[PDB]
């Protein structure tokens, strides 16, 4: 069956965090927001919760990872057209972030990357509807 | 209005993974589907919902997508993912499954009572929790609880 995904990742400063991802259009669930974390909705099914580091470290046993040092887990949202992918990642860039690689542009495919606040690697992506194929068992 | 809400996005996590094929199996064997468009010998599409996904993409693939060199996962966390149960067994199930997969214990299991969540690290040392929340709890939020 279906599950919801919350995507846990370590941040230095939540506020600045939370306003960054407000900036990019994202809402936030105020009933899992608090100084500590931040629940920003991506959608009914998938979560990103923005954790400050020392509570973070509550549930790792390893050194919380310096994202701008290593690459651990990329986060792509999906775009509704090549227009939001753009007004994102400008955004984004516009809002703190920082270059991480070259556009991809296959014409009826098109993706931008950045880093946010604190390193971490995000992408958006746009698929032509023509394009985008169901789950299957392994 | 159901407008209320901004339009929502899918969200795809992209992990590196040494072997691709011990990967999929191992999220087989939690009872993830895959789908096959977005499969091959370098990168796996886990399905978690028809709006969230996890690539499971070949560490050398994996390369392409970042300048920064892949994390050792086994020796830093950048991030967990966490995926919903329906139940305290279903948690139970879920984790005792992965443990006995090649999966290796990450943190005690969390019991607040209206909460209940263990966690594992997969077979290539990625974070991922397990974790039940009462409907009081997902209405109300933690704090409240
Ligand atoms: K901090
Ligand atoms: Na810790």
């Amino acid at each position: 069956q279906s599950r919801l995904t919350f995507v846990n990742l370590p941040v230095a400063d939540v506020a600045a965090s939370q306003a960054f991802f407000g900036t990019l259009g994202f809402e936030f669930n105020p009933k899992f927001t608090d100084e500590s974390c931040a629940c920003m909705v991506v959608s009914e099914q998938a979560f990103v919760m923005l954790i400050d580091r020392a509570r973070f470290a509550d549930f790792t046993s390893k050194p919380i990872a310096d994202a701008t040092a290593t690459t651990e887990a990329i986060v792509c949202v999906s775009a509704i057209d090549r227009d939001d992918v753009d007004r994102f990642a400008d955004t984004a860039l516009g809002a703190g972030g920082t270059v991480a690689r070259d556009p991809m542009d296959y014409g009826f495919m098109y993706g931008r990357s950045f880093h946010d606040l604190d390193g971490h690697l995000w992408e958006v992506m746009w698929m032509s509807a023509e394009a985008v194929d169901m789950a299957q068992p392994v």
